[PDB]
């Protein structure tokens, strides 16, 4: 039950993606980052947020997870600019990827959380 | 051989630049910057550091412009806070600008190496 969020953002080039939507979705990054993931961190730019995996441990069993996401669903359904795409996938199961091009093929073999 | 690195640090708004922060920016800039060229030197001010240009003569056969350049954009990686752009242009071509806003038309002129 300790899974890896992996996300995917990208801008999808149907609309301008505006300081505010970059600010907002960095920060609602962020805000799950802690000091010892730094590495996961987000800036409000295109070099930090379009095209770009993280990945993120979660235990399903807490509604942290189910809030991140509906926080990012709800983002991502009111940024017509910006594609976010979810997997979840078990953490054993991640460990043991390649460590080179890990996150690609983590949500090639996870489940699909949403796709917007 | 000779070329000028133009950089341009600003405080993005994202997110608050605390002391130690301006203090590391303006050390890595300060490691380029000897007695002799005391108007380049960075403070750890805003005045100093929010919104400048500053111009460093290189000779590309040396790797001191490489490594500079990967210590700047390592650390705007990891401070949210500031934004760092950095541009390339030929010695001979940085002296024939017109002294006023050189390092902006430098820039405006200049081949473009990463905007983090």
């Amino acid at each position: 039950m300790f899974k890896r969020a992996i996300i995917f953002t990208s801008f999808n080039g149907f609309e301008k993606v505006s300081r505010t939507e970059k600010r907002r979705l960095a920060k609602i990054i962020n805000a799950r980052v802690s000091i010892i993931d730094e590495y996961l961190r987000a800036k409000d730019t295109n070099a930090s947020l379009d095209g770009q995996y993280r990945a993120f441990l979660f235990n399903d069993e807490s509604p942290a997870m189910t809030e991140f996401l509906a926080k990012l669903k709800a983002f991502a359904e009111s940024c017509t600019g910006i594609s976010i795409d979810a997997w979840e996938i078990e953490e054993s199961e991640y460990v043991r990827l390649p460590v080179e091009r890990r996150d690609f093929l983590a949500a090639a073999n996870g489940k699909e959380i949403f796709k917007i």
